[PDB]
RNA sequence: ACGAGAACAUACGUUCUUUGAACCAAGCUUCAACUCC
């Protein structure tokens, strides 16, 4: 009935949000033009 | 009964002296620990 998923923590065991997460969020927000933006978008 | 007989082209002597396989150059670029029920 219980299966816990915990938050990401650094080596000191004190949590933080990595910057790749926020860049993924802003990339999802910016890319509301057409889905043509590949892995060499400047 | 030879323009012949006898006679080492031999002795000595460092392929050696000086000389950076160097100079320049981000293991980096783009990525949501995630979706479904």
């Amino acid at each position: 009935m219980n299966d816990l998923n915990t938050f990401v923590k650094d080596a000191f065991g004190r949590p933080y949000i990595p910057g790749s997460s926020l860049k993924g969020a802003l990339r999802t927000a910016i890319l509301n033009d057409l889905k043509e933006d590949t892995k060499e978008n400047e």
